[PDB]
């Protein structure tokens, strides 16, 4: 009868060990308990194309299976809340 669909994956673009990244990771790990979206941290320092996009506006929460940016450093929560579930 009913059956929830498969979730959307989320990627966080960043560079090296940044506190905001860790804080967002912890935030998303908590959210993963409510809504699974995986967690992938990708270094933009190598991909200068991504650095051209973000650079300073990193810990960026990218929506996979959709291909758009949702949030960035300092979790908005509201936006991904409206998005993920």
């Amino acid at each position: 009868m009913n059956n929830q669909v498969e979730p959307r994956k989320l990627v966080v673009y960043g560079r090296e060990g940044c506190h905001l990244c860790e804080e967002m990771i912890a935030s998303l790990r908590v959210l993963q308990k409510k809504s699974w979206f995986e967690l992938e941290v990708i270094n933009i320092d190598g991909n200068e194309h991504l650095t051209r996009l973000y650079n300073d506006r990193v810990p960026v929460l990218f929506a996979v299976n959709e291909d758009k940016e949702l949030c960035h450093y300092f979790l908005d929560s509201d936006v991904i809340g409206a998005y993920l579930s």
